[PDB]
């Protein structure tokens, strides 16, 4: 009966529904908005586990345009979300080999190097500016191309290629197209480098062969660097800007960062379960076989959806759920996901996150909302909750 989403979002608060279904209905049925049947919501943290972890439900089966979704063009059965094993467990084998978490924190410096120049820039232009323009937009495909080892003269092409990727682009175009080919020739090439002269950087590591050994194809690799530059930007780019408006609209949290500047780290995380940056449900699963859950049990073919964000405010798993605690003794938060699909850049989203927030606390302790908080221009039509613009003073 009940259409999902339940209501248009409001900042970052959450529907309080969702509260009473925890206690009251934890697996309810509802209605999506584009595939046809209903499906199951999914609302606990144990359940949430057991739908994403259990290998009894597939993904790949959610690319039938039949099947209800969130997002209104049928999902791309090539998508690493779309995948099932075992194709999907070699892809992240072989990926996870290369993108370890030893990896990233290697990144550090020259990622600090990489925020310190976007801030100076943000300072050029003088209190207040836009932090979206100046800092949550540029940092994010930055951070991708050095992950990447792109050459500082090709980025300009990463921009635009990204820009055009998100369903918001201005340009709309029929060119569209025309950008993502021009990219993907470019990928090959580059590919095609690294297959010919070994690179220290990520695709350079997987460009390599022990020859008695597993690694990804040449085609592989370039629809891989594709993926985590899409998946990578979009979630990444609106985390800044909600991270920081939750700061400043207490601002006796981003003064406790200002104290304590160590405490950064357990902020973001926190921070991370507290933002509902998906507003809507996950990406769905199908269930392969009868499955078990709390309240109960789902059928084979019958489709679950997992509210990230309720998950994370499960009142058996954390307390005080609804308020904000940077002193949590444990935080085990799907704000990445969970099991087979936890989002790879897991490491490299925290990266991004901890770097521009320290970056900030050690530049600008001085740092406030310069917008009135009424004023704010939150993104509208979208999967994910962001600001249009959060201009701030110093
Ligand atoms: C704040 C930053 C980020 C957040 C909150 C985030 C969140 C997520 C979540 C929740 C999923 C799982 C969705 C599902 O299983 O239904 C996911 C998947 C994924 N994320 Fe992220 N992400 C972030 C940043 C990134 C970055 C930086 C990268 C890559 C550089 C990335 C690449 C991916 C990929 C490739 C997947 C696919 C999982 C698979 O099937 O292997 N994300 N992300
Ligand atoms: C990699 C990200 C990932 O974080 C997912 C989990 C974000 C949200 C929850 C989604 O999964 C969303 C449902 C996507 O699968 C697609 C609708 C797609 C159009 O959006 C996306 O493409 C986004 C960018 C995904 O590919």
């Amino acid at each position: 009966v009940p259409a999902y989403p339940f209501s248009l979002p409001h900042a970052l608060d959450l529907d309080p529904h969702y509260a009473e279904l925890r206690r009251d209905e934890p697996v309810s049925r509802v209605r999506l908005p584009y595939g046809e049947g209903t499906a199951w919501l999914v609302t606990r943290m144990s359940d949430a586990r057991i739908v994403l972890g259990d290998s009894r439900f597939s993904t790949a089966a959610a690319t039938d345009p039949a099947t209800p979704r969130m997002f209104p063009t049928p999902p791309e059965p090539d998508g690493v979300l779309a995948q099932d094993p075992p194709d999907h467990t070699r892809l992240r084998r072989l990926v996870g080999k290369a993108f370890t978490a030893r990896r990233v924190e290697e990144m550090r410096p020259r990622v600090r190097s990489l925020v310190d120049s976007l801030l100076d820039d943000m300072v050029a232009h003088g209190s207040p500016a836009d932090l979206v323009e100046f800092l949550a937009v540029p940092f994010p495909v930055a951070v991708i191309c050095e992950l990447l080892g792109v050459p500082l003269e090709d980025r300009d092409l990463f921009r635009t290629f990204s820009d055009a990727m998100l369903s918001s682009t201005r340009l709309t175009a029929a060119e569209i197209q025309r950008v993502q080919q021009d990219f993907m020739v470019y990928m090959d090439g580059l590919v095609a480098q690294r297959r010919d002269a070994p690179t220290e950087d990520l695709l350079g590591a997987l460009a390599l062969a022990t020859d008695n050994d597993d690694h990804l194809t040449k085609g592989e690799i370039v629809n891989m660097g594709v993926s985590l530059l899409i998946a990578g930007h979009e979630t990444s780019v609106n985390q800044i800007t909600n991270l920081v408006h939750l700061l400043l609209t207490e601002r006796k949290r981003y003064e406790s960062l200002v104290a304590d500047p160590a405490l950064v780290p357990a902020a973001v995380e926190e921070m991370l379960r507290y933002t509902p940056l998906v507003s809507a449900g996950s990406f769905v699963r199908v269930a392969t076989e009868d499955v078990e859950l709390s309240t109960v049990t789902v059928r084979a073919g019958e489709p679950c959806v997992v509210h990230f964000a309720s998950a994370n405010r499960d009142e058996e798993v954390f307390d005080h759920a609804d308020e904000l605690d940077f002193h949590r003794e444990r935080n085990p938060h799907i704000a990445f996901g969970h099991g087979a699909h936890h989002c790879i850049g897991a490491q490299l989203g925290r990266l991004e996150l901890q770097e521009a927030l320290s970056a900030l606390v050690r530049r600008f302790p001085t740092l406030d909302l310069a917008e009135p908080v009424a004023g704010l221009k939150w993104k509208q039509g979208m999967l994910i909750r962001g600001l249009e613009r959060q201009i701030v003073s110093w």
